[PDB]
């Protein structure tokens, strides 16, 4: 039987927006309206045009806080269009994470899980 | 031409808990931890053991609100085992909220669309 954990247990968040040649200027178009509407309210990372880590799309990252989650997860799933964003809980164990505690706004895709610890 | 809306359009979110005869009993645990970890104060749906609106799956609802989305869904991330939870939020347009809002925990599904009209 698995063990119930609290919220405590999640130290903050990453969510990766994903996309590919064919989605890379709604990407990018996407991440100016982050930049525009939520500087200082998280840490958004680089513009991988390349498969990077455990991911399997292109893709950049937006870290934050559990306080930041609800407008941010809101606005996302509000605002994503056709492009699939993937978050998980930073709970200090990087394959459990990814591989159990998933989350997307659109659609799944299967993680380079191979790639991590 | 996306037109970027804010999180107050959210009226509501919905989760919907997919399982199938493999997976009675996570389910069920899962949702008595609900009950009781929330004391009741969450909206709970009938324990469908058919697949019943637009969901393929065996299925049970939550309706929460905004307020409640970060702890529930921090929650339901850290502890859903290997259920596959169907998220949307409600704007009130259930097909564009079904069809280009859907969040999943776990794995995405595709949804009984025709369920919408
Ligand atoms: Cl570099
Ligand atoms: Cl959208
Ligand atoms: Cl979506």
């Amino acid at each position: 039987g698995m063990t119930f954990r609290d919220t405590s247990a999640i130290a903050s968040w990453h969510a990766h927006v994903y996309f590919d040649a064919s989605s890379r200027d709604a990407a990018w178009t996407l991440r100016e309206q982050i930049e525009a509407h939520w500087s200082g309210k998280l840490q958004l990372g680089r513009f991988h045009e390349r498969p990077v880590g455990p991911h399997p799309m292109w893709s950049y990252q937006l870290a934050f806080t559990q306080e930041q989650f609800a407008d941010l997860v809101g606005w996302l799933t509000l605002n994503h269009g056709a492009l699939d964003i993937f978050l998980h809980p930073n709970t200090g164990d990087a394959l459990r994470d990814h591989r159990d505690a998933a989350v997307w706004i659109g659609h799944s895709h299967e993680l380079v899980l191979s790639a991590l610890n």
